[PDB]
């Protein structure tokens, strides 16, 4: 049913409207942007560069549902930082597990990573849980990491392995 | 009301706008410390620093869509966290109430998300009631500029005034 | 007269300079590079569209009518002075809209620009114009002799100036 | 199968390319630089336009249906030889069409291009594929051990070869 | 009645459509062309450049009556050198002579210039009269010049001073 | 008829016309002495090398404007005064008695008005109409190039044709 | 002090410039960017030599040594002011250099540049500094409040200015 | 041992900096691309030299003998955090410059940069440096797993941190 | 005095211009753009190596000491005029080389370059030197009202002038 | 034998690697672009500077005397593999010195660069060499036929491989 | 006398040729762009180093002295022209190269370059020149008319030319 | 002549090829450029470090005595053809080097470059050379008429070549 779709400048608009509400500084390979415009030259100046990846998902209707992004990706520990965002009028459908283990699946196939780590607010116990469901489990607990919404916040450091996702059935 | 006010951080688009709101002021109007005085002006200024981010800036609309007025920080320091705000309001949005919750929004953004530890901003001395106003958001006189700017035919002083992060944090 | 504005000039505007700068006899031109045709006009627009050293304005009227250029050049921002000079449209010369129009000039320049001198040059051979100069505030501080060739004759122009605090007391 | 023709691929194509590098499960590349989107991919055509290592035709027929691609790459104009690959739409796969597609490329390769070898990687778990090859007269010459990762897994695949004058006679 | 207008890229293509008939090899700033493209990339490079200029003549109507350029211009000897192409279809109406005062009053009055000259093919009676007509004298007969149709031809140059045109009445 | 036709200096606008012509043909196609293949490869050619005068290229069609074909000169030496012509026709208009008109209007721009001295050209040996139809325009033979061009799958051997321009403009 | 001179900086003098700004530890600027290195440093010179928003002067002696700088930013021509400020080499400090350097400054400033005002900023801790321009015709017209993050805190100091009338009609 | 001091990098320096990098066995990075040859450094060091992500600081002594390296790296201005790392040359290390570095590391990042957080990379596997860094102040929040391809294989990582508001009010 | 030469200036001779225009108590301009250093004007110089607006003359003696500047500028080839302006070393003031000085500029600009107007502009508080230019031909054709600030005031130049026909018929 | 280094490859060292490509009898050639003349390599050296395709690493003893080159090419950092090639200098083999250089190689690119598989081509009619590689844990995978023209005649190259756990369970 | 030799002119000849325009009292010119300082010349010569319109050849004896200049300029390759000029340096003047160099200059022309026609400008106000010329094969055919100011005035020219059919057959 | 080596041309060579292209009055060129000067020529040689359509060799003895030059131009690699050409320094011809560079010069052609043909261009009005060729193997396949204006008149060349097989498998 559901559908992953390398990003392209059509895209951008869509983006775009993702990175409001959950208010941090949105950021493209590592410079920040506020602005359509912005991430518009942004997106025009990183196009060669692989140090990330980003897939749109649709659905059979082409909905547009949200937004699977790879970074800080290294070829040499062949590792990668990921990040998943549903567009507000498409969370609760279930959806999350079906695209985290998309993410996963090209990570590891695709790309042939070695390992696949990501973020989570701490105070967020929900999502900690369900990349724990996936596969991941915590390497760290970050303190006063990020500032967000007024003061410094800790963040769950999260992992997982490609022969665990990959092996972990045989 | 006032919560039907939204933030919007600018675009090309939003440039014709602009430059409606520096025309009536009769100062010279300065994009990243460069002056300017038309469109074509403002465009090639815009285009050249649309990646520097020592100002930014928000256009301010209601749940209609009108646009309201312009919310502006310049001189960003990320060493010594600060910047100057400045805000601009439509004529025909003057004196309709909503500077305060335009400078709360600022002061919000300043504080709760670009981590700053001094916003500070200029008013004329010949203008006190903008003097009293700000005041009364939290602001804080630090100087009194002889003779600053050239405005409208004469030099004039200004106000320097402040207002510092741990203090709106817990206001 | 009270209905007239000025406007910084923008890319639109070429035009109307173009055909302003049509019937002068002389060589016009722009940013001190001189030009016969809108292309080489509109190439240099572009060249010099952040260069401060001349600033131009469009005159027009209640429902929009283009009327005339005004225009700054040489302007230094040392010594504080510029030269001016305006240009009316055949099509609205002599309705008494030229002194308007140099004062408007004159409170940009000495209410924004913040400058201190203002001069310009006349034809000798245009008796009226100078007088007319003279009634705004200007005064001769030069007779310029055999400065500009025009219809195939070195004329002489007359400089005229005034000052900040003249136009402003 | 005598419809199919055969053109030099262009702009308007990447299109149809696009789509068929979609389903590969591997990772695509365009003279040797990887490429997921159409964009990334727009941008890698503008830039090689003129680098003569790889080269590429599409396939469509009677009504200008695009049937699919032949693709040579790492060519070399020293030794005469080129890798070849093929890829037919889903839509057209399985009508008879492989045959005349592999023909028409060797005809280029070898009546046009003046090249003297042409080789190609089949997976070994591709048994038909490898059977198909040589029916149109490739010989293996190499069982490539665990050379490429394809559904993660690393994998073995044949290269497989045929010469000018074997076409020809 | 007759109007003088600076060219511009709209009127290439009535430049282009002139360079044909009488069949030399055309130029622009001394580089060749034969074509339409050729000529609009020589335009847009030499934009700038002064040792040339072009007026198209347009009458009251603006149709395209034909074009005089002048080339070679040179501000320390302050000559030039003019030519004039009348369309085939406005030969014949008397336009030319007002024409080329036209040239002259430009080149003697706005430009400044101390010296126009000019060619004209000696295998060409009628224009040379012509220019004889309208103040130019010959200073040259210019022997095997230029290879046209076939055959090296010889032509007149023909000039004309400032103060002999605008002062020859006082 | 044949004043009918007329020659025309290529433009943007014909190169798709170029393109099918060049299709038909099987050998490598050169754009200054540079290969091309699609559509896309030669406009970039063209673009490249829209100035270089080494080359020059007409285009052929009649009073109806039908696209009748390609006269082109290359290699045109400068110092020498020579150049390399070619002729092509499309398909169609093949076997309706052209080629000698056509060939004789290249002859005359190249004598005429280009003033070169010599201008030659390449017939396969293995088509000796076209052999013996050059030969009757004036041509004579210079040369038989053994396997010169790889062509549809061999090597082939060409007659280096030529005339000089005393023998055209005494004809 | 009869000796003194002044000289527009130019490549030669951008290592006594490094020196100048090592163990001051306010983190330096060329033109608002930011700069720890030489070859930083130099990079940006290259950069901004056409720039006319900054002005800088080398003070030499008679033997020319190198004395000090004097350096003059944010120059505006519209409201025709600018911010001044001085840095002797430790080697060079307590020999009355000062005063003379600062009224070499206020003379180009007002002269030459046809400035209407010039502006500094003094840390606030620095008592002596303050009596000094205030000596030089200097006045406050700012406390800054916790303007500037130097050694470990946030730091007040004195904005202070001086006008062109009163620098050059003072005595008339 | 006080008269160790620091020292803004220079081009002059990189031959240094790549000597340090020879022994490591792992892959180098200027600012996070990453080189081998002494050429590729410096063409990094060029295309780099304004960038504001990483600072870098030569370690001589008094006898101007260079010891070490100090580096900043992944630096954010908005959420104030920086990686830090240290080499010390071979012949330099086991003489106690180790922690006077690192303080004097602390010192520049929360006295003159203004920053809130320094964390740090270790080697699991030596356990020897964790209780270095542990007694200067630094504490673990991460144990990241098979983070780095080090010499054969994939090794674990301390993650060790300290705040600003902790370095100052400190003994 | 009759073995003063001119020279066309050229890059090596920047030292001398930047001395010269030192303590000039006014600034210095290079083609109307301003400058201090001698790196500012070096950067200067290339860029307007070839133009026009301006050309500049270097004046040594027989032994190559480094006497003067000549400079031309605002040089328009319509109109045929040039600001003059003229510097002597310090070290060779009060020695008489200025009317010869001035002399060869006119002998320049009025036959070689083919001018036909000179002027230019002398403090009205300079009394010396405006009949200095008297005393070679020049004459006040306007009296500038504050056109300079200099050391600290406002002050009057004269504007002086002499044409191509009055140098030459004397 | 144990002194022997490996080092990075830099500008200094392109005089060897132009000197040992010289009588190789087929075309050298740097980053799959062809190069004859020191002269085209150090351009092409410039232009390939942060292309990671190929690594070069230049051997020397302790005395410092340039040994050998080792060289990995068609790196692909997906699929984990390389070619690699060797050379050793005309006044250096027949010493022993081949294994020791072969090994170094397997150990960078196996323990440093985090490759899979490495695989090489031998002449067919070298069966010294074939057996070398073999003796050092390298096999056949490949006979490839006819693929490069080599003295007049195309000829067969082995291909052959060894991957990153054999080298490491040894 | 033969002794003498023609040189393609290089970048190191440049002084010599600055020293020759000294004298002239004209304006030199460097492929129709005027220049006056050595720097202007260079500067042109790089611009120009490909430009095929102009030709220039550095006369020097076998002692290596430097005599004179040969110009070629305005050449046109479809018509075949070009003017000529020629300087001698001032202590080498009345020695009898002249003669000698426009004959080298006419053999480069026509015997390498394959022109059809040379011509040269002489001063009206110089007969002696003119008929040097006109011994040398030089025919007049115009008196242009105050064609350049040259040192105070306007002043007349003799056009002269010579064509290459009678050069090569030649006495 | 078992002396004789041969070395890819650069650009200190360059003064070399510019002595040779002097005292033999062709026009010469560069990839098709004319040239006549030193500076031409280096301008010419930097902007064609990359292109292959020509390779160009000196010609050096055991002493590095710079003998001669090897030239291929107009090398086409789908025709597979080249043409070819030498010069030798005057100081340096009958000395019986001319055979050894050509075989050497056919040599890279035909096994490096994988060339099919070679061909070359000798004047008519030099039966010596003609021969020469015509005993390395090369054969007539043009008279090529008033090919080049040479020395103030129009000049007939001959066109030679050789193939590929026969070079290689004539003694087979």
């Amino acid at each position: 049913q559901l559908t992953l779709r390398a990003l392209e400048r059509g895209d951008l608009r869509f983006i775009h409207n993702l990175n409001n509400n959950r208010n941090i500084m949105s950021y493209w390979f590592e410079e920040p942007y506020e602005s359509f415009d912005e991430l518009e030259e942004l997106y025009n100046k990183h196009i060669h560069d692989n140090a990330e990846r980003r897939f749109v998902v649709e659905d059979a209707q082409k909905n547009l549902i949200g937004l699977v992004e790879l970074i800080e990706i290294n070829y040499i520990h062949r590792s990668a930082e990921f990040q998943i965002i549903i567009a507000p009028e498409h969370q609760g459908k279930g959806f999350a597990r079906t695209l985290i283990n998309r993410a996963l699946d090209y990570s590891f196939t695709i790309l042939n990573l070695h390992k696949i780590y990501l973020h989570v607010a701490v105070e967020n116990p929900k999502a900690v849980h369900l990349y724990e469901e996936c596969g991941f489990v915590e390497e760290g607990h970050l303190v006063e990491e990020f500032f967000i919404n007024g003061r410094y916040q800790d963040v769950k450091r999260m992992y997982i392995l490609q022969s665990k996702y990959l092996n972990r059935s045989e």
